[PDB]
């Protein structure tokens, strides 16, 4: 069952956790992971099957044993993402899966969270994407200001009167903490974060009919938290698919982008602390929202 492939990449070793029943699909979105090389970037330069290169939807049980594979890639600001084109709005589910739930189980195993602030007795959970959810992260810009979603600060000292905070970025630790400090999240007087979480938390999942995707998987958080679970959890994140295997817990906010133009204009963040603060305060059980109406919200 539990395998490791060591990945050669860029003159160092990258060991790879995984299962036997993982694709090569599998193996190149934690190979993404790991390095921040594409999947379609990635040229896999001696994994074979049946003397030909081992298609994606291989199972790595169908071949080999101790190996070193060699991958030539190269990975790109261009960080984050901007859109998923697939995205079904189809109002299900691997998200209750043996699989799955062994994935999270590794995350929780061997993802180590550094707590910034602890949890509050009672408090809800708000987790937050960052890319065009608090930013404009594709304008140039001279300052963080200037890039920074209206409300930011405001929407932040809201929350947090009801809600204790994570942070879930599908990148970097370095790029978070580079952007909370540049949006002045880091240190704030009026609020505090509870912990981030970046792209290594996050778990690959084939979804039939869609093939693999990246999740942010709040199973992870839920498991080592258990003060927290989907009665009180509620995600923001522009990008649809990453609450793929908790998408009763997920708000899809629109995105913040180019900020130049619609700076003077985006009030999403102002509408949504009304939201969190009218579900924290009238709702018991967040499981019987519908966080697609969240706009008509009104007990
Ligand atoms: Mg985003």
């Amino acid at each position: 069952k539990e395998v490791v492939v060591i990945v050669k990449w860029s003159g160092k070793e990258y060991p790879v956790d995984l299962t036997d029943q993982d694709t090569v699909e599998v193996l190149r979105h934690e190979i993404f992971r790991k390095t921040q090389v594409r999947p379609e970037r990635q040229k896999l330069l001696n994994l074979k099957y049946k003397g030909k290169t081992a298609a994606d939807n291989v199972k790595i049980s169908a071949l080999e044993l101790k190996f070193k594979l060699m991958m030539v890639g190269s990975t790109e600001d261009n960080i984050g993402e901007v859109v998923d084109d697939f995205d079904d709005a189809d109002e299900e589910s691997v998200a209750h899966s043996a699989v799955y739930l062994a994935k999270v189980q590794r995350r929780v195993r061997d993802y180590k969270i550094k707590e910034l602030a602890p949890p509050r007795e009672g408090k809800k959970l708000l987790v937050l994407d960052i890319d065009y959810t608090l930013f404009d992260h594709r304008s140039p810009a001279e300052t963080g200001t200037e890039l920074m979603r209206p409300y930011l600060h405001e929407f932040l000292t809201s929350a947090y009167e009801d809600y204790d905070i994570v942070i879930w970025s599908a990148t970097s630790m370095r790029w978070i903490e580079e952007k909370m400090r540049l949006l002045g999240v880091a240190s704030n007087d009026n609020y505090k974060v509870m912990f981030y979480l970046d792209s290594t938390a996050m778990i690959s999942v084939h979804v039939p009919e869609r093939g693999v995707v990246d999740v942010k998987p709040l199973g992870v958080i839920w498991a080592l938290y258990k003060q927290y679970n989907s009665s009180n959890t509620i995600m923001f994140d522009d990008i649809r698919r990453n609450f793929l295997m908790n998408p009763k817990s997920g708000l899809k906010i629109r995105p913040f982008r180019q900020a130049h133009l619609n700076r003077g204009t985006d009030t999403e963040l102002l509408k949504l602390s009304d939201y969190l603060r009218k579900i924290a305060h009238h709702c018991p059980d967040f499981n019987s929202l519908n966080h697609r109406k969240w706009e008509h919200y009104h007990p």
